[PDB]
């Protein structure tokens, strides 16, 4: 219902709108996105995250919100927020077509003013994640998937997307890439690793990382504390002026 | 179109058939599914394969079979078989509603006379994977999930479906479970790895299994030779009368 003009208004307190894309589910975006809003909060930025993943939504789960309550006051739907760092989430979750519930988190939702608002698309590459593009129209958006899925194509199809919406891609995340033995240290790299670097030299991207199936991760994902997850693999992304 | 007693007479030259499922795709349905056909065939059993996941095939792709193409002969369409050893595999990847299309690779392709014929079912627990159990009707299936993703309930609606068609459930296969670094040797284990061992004792399940995360199996899987994977997880899988 909100007007796209409505929008507007709402979006001129955040100061930048990134989205995570993949090109299919298990490569690990929601992951991502939740290390990435971990990544900005920890810096004393306000971020705010908004899932948009109905097929498989994991944002609450991996910040301990299954307390889906969405509160409603003048500015609007209050987002819940995590509670070690405090990041504004508003996911389908807390309601137990699409194009425009999009609309709605973009104008309803109260994010108040936050410098970054992740979206964390739908998996793929179709028109699912497409029709989120043209609502929300990112400045950036990050490409997030496995090694051994990491095609030309796809990475293509990325760049391909970013222009009906004109958005950066800020860079590429290489997840799941390789595995270090707390024991010794030893990396043992899985197959097709190191295609990111190569794809992002090749297309001009400036940040790339690969974080490693990291079996920690994978504990407080599952337990909902993924806030508390030490290791930051975007202790080198790039400034984004968020004014 | 085949008949429902057409069958009969096509499936009487199979000695068992086994099914494989599971409570979601990624878990590795499919990957085990040719582990158990290679574990199998190595030991001179005639396998054969009944690609029954249209959502995401990659049977034909895990063993070099990109070269789609089925004939037919007097005995009806020729399942294309694997080099290496010889397996015959029925995919509808060979031909660039699904309740009748499994009745066909069950009346029309040609089988021949082969001890096993392994069945891989769509991923999930959903209607999807059900109807194929209603026209397959297995002497025994095997479910397959990842640790981080071996609940209760699933693997109680694993043996609810085997009920519909009075199928038993011959064993649980932890995939991806653990890491073994191969400088050291050293074992990681993921989280809620375990779960595989005691949801049997409890449910009386016979076999148990747990692969680890291989990078070989993930090299050879893309390579299209996981027959040649040495390392056989099913080493210990219990004879099974294929009479
Ligand atoms: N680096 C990693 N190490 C270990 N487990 C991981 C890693 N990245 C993701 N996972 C796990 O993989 C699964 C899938 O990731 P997810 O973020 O849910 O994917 P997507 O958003 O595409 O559906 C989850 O159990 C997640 O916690
Ligand atoms: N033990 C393993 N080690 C490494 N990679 C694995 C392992 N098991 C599966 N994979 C890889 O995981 C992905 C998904 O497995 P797949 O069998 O395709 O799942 P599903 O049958 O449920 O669709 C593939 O790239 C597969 O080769
Ligand atoms: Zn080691």
């Amino acid at each position: 219902r909100v007007t796209d003009e409505d929008i507007k208004e709402r979006l001129d307190k955040i100061g930048f709108r990134i989205a995570v894309m993949s090109g299919k589910g298990g490569v690990g975006k929601s992951t991502v996105t939740a290390l990435l809003a971990v990544h900005y909060a920890k810096q004393g930025k306000k971020v705010g995250i908004l899932d948009a993943d109905f097929l498989g939504p994991s944002i609450p789960h991996l910040f301990g919100l299954e307390k889906g309550k969405v509160a409603v006051s003048d500015e609007g739907l209050e987002p819940v927020l995590t509670q070690r760092l405090g990041i504004k989430v508003m996911s389908i979750q807390f309601l137990l077509l699409i194009a425009g519930m999009i609309r709605e988190f973009l104008g309803r939702v109260a994010w108040g003013e936050l410098d970054y608002l992740l979206i964390d698309l739908p998996p793929g590459t179709g028109d699912a994640p497409l029709t989120v593009m043209q609502d929300a129209k990112p400045n950036g958006a990050v490409i997030v998937s496995t090694p051994q899925e990491l095609t030309a194509a796809v990475v293509e199809k990325a760049i391909t997307m970013a222009e009906q919406t004109k958005t950066a891609v800020l860079g590429i995340v290489e997840n799941m890439a390789y595995f270090e033995c707390p024991n010794c240290g030893e990396r043992t790299y899985l197959f097709g690793e190191g295609k990111a670097s190569e794809l992002a030299r090749k297309y001009k991207i400036e940040f790339i990382t690969e974080i490693p199936i990291d079996s920690d991760l994978l504990k407080l994902s599952d337990l909902g504390r993924v806030e508390e997850y030490e290791p930051d693999w975007f202790e080198f992304f790039p400034y984004l002026e968020h004014h």
